[PDB]
């Protein structure tokens, strides 16, 4: 059923935090060399304490993934002091401050940097040597857990970016025979049935982080394409924040 | 089954060539006051000179759509000179320079910048009055060959914008806003993926003026998709570099 991932290299971006931070406790446990990124030095520190504990060799870099000059300067570090990469998991999300007018539109511009050209930017790193060696692994992490109204037709448009890159990459690596490549997309339903026609979106029930990092290293690890999961956004209460 | 547009603002981006201009040349014979957008001068009055022998109003910007402050700074002219925009037309798309003479990477960020974030823009400066007066229409055109080095972020990019179609779509409704309507213009490829579906490698397609004729029904009968065949031809695109 499911593939040993032993000591092979994962690298996890927003590892310092959330979905990011779960997900490499689960991927120690499972004895990868971990590597882990994160713009927050001390969420980072704390996850790869535990991960070390957990039994895991871990190595951390602070990096900002709304910069590309960041992100590669950080992979050719990589490349150099660890290894290859095997398992990418492109989990990096953005992080909103302000709601006010005046400040929105950078952070509107920053939803994509981080969301959709992040992970650009790490598969142009990290791909090429998976496809020499035919054998890789690419996690569309496109799930994350409540956003201002301001906000919340960024974050859902980046999320449908999000699994339209990993349906299109998917499609690309089957067209040019990349057979070891496999893909993996942590996907919200609403991508699926939009917000009104799916009362979920609105009400829950939902699923606690720990559920959703089960689901995701259950579809990694047997080579699931897609896991859908319900987010818990909150449509309909967001919205009436304002009315 | 059809709306009349006459007298209505209707905008226009990448109004001076392909499927923007054949889109202008619709309005224009359904006497529909006209706004054109583009950032090529002389497409741009072409487009305008026909519209105007078809014997409409017509009133032309030039408008780099990658350009944030440009399309807020143009926005403020049309509401002082011409006024309250009531249908918007989203159709500006990236264009490429081969990566034999130019770095990706801006060009994958140009991408989203077009396609997609244009939008969000366009919207932001257009909306407010339209959900003030109840009356608009935020028209998402996602349908416009592209070399493998772009291909990733062209796909990527109509998926981002049939969800930004799809969640401002609710958004309206749940605010119940129900006078602005939305209609987008969709590839298949949205709903199929690619291998899962060969049009998208074999066709068949559709032409020009096929495209809009479809567009222009979907807007008029105020249909919120309207799915059309690509001409992407994604596998031999890919199969080439093999
Ligand atoms: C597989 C292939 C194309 C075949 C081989 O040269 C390896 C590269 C690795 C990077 C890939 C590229 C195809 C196009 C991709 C997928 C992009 O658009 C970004 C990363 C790119
Ligand atoms: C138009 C085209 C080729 C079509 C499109 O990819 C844009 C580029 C822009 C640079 C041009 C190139 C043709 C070949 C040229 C003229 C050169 O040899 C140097 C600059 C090159
Ligand atoms: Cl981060
Ligand atoms: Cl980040
Ligand atoms: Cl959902
Ligand atoms: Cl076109
Ligand atoms: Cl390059
Ligand atoms: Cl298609």
């Amino acid at each position: 059923r499911r593939k040993s991932v032993t000591g092979e290299i994962v690298l996890i971006t927003g590892a310092g935090h959330g979905i990011g931070r779960l997900t490499a406790y689960e991927f120690a446990k499972l004895k990868s060399k971990l590597v882990l990124w994160d713009i927050n030095k001390h969420g980072l520190e704390e996850t790869a304490a535990k991960c070390k504990g957990l039994g895991a060799k871990v190595h951390t870099f602070v990096v900002d993934c709304s910069n590309r000059e960041d992100i590669y300067s950080s992979a050719k570090k990589v490349k150099a002091e660890i290894g290859d990469v095997s398992i990418l998991v492109n989990n990096a999300g953005v992080v909103y401050t302000s709601d006010l007018f005046a400040t929105q539109d950078p952070q509107i511009e920053k939803t994509f940097e981080v969301n959709v050209l992040a992970h650009f930017w790490t598969t142009k790193a990290f791909l090429p040597a998976m496809t020499k060696n035919n054998h890789g692994h690419i996690v569309t992490v496109a799930s994350a857990a409540h956003v201002s109204v301001p906000f919340l037709l960024a974050y859902c448009s980046s999320k449908f970016a999000a699994v339209g890159f990993h349906k299109t990459l998917t499609d690309e690596l089957a067209a040019l025979q990349i057979t070891g490549v496999k893909t993996t997309c942590l996907c919200p339903n609403f991508v699926n049935t939009g917000f009104i026609k799916n009362p979920s979106t609105s009400l829950g029930p939902t699923l606690e982080p720990e559920e959703v990092v089960n689901r995701l290293m259950h579809g990694i690890l047997t080579e699931q394409k897609m896991i859908f999961i319900p987010s818990s956004i909150a449509f309909l209460t967001t919205l009436e924040r304002i009315l």
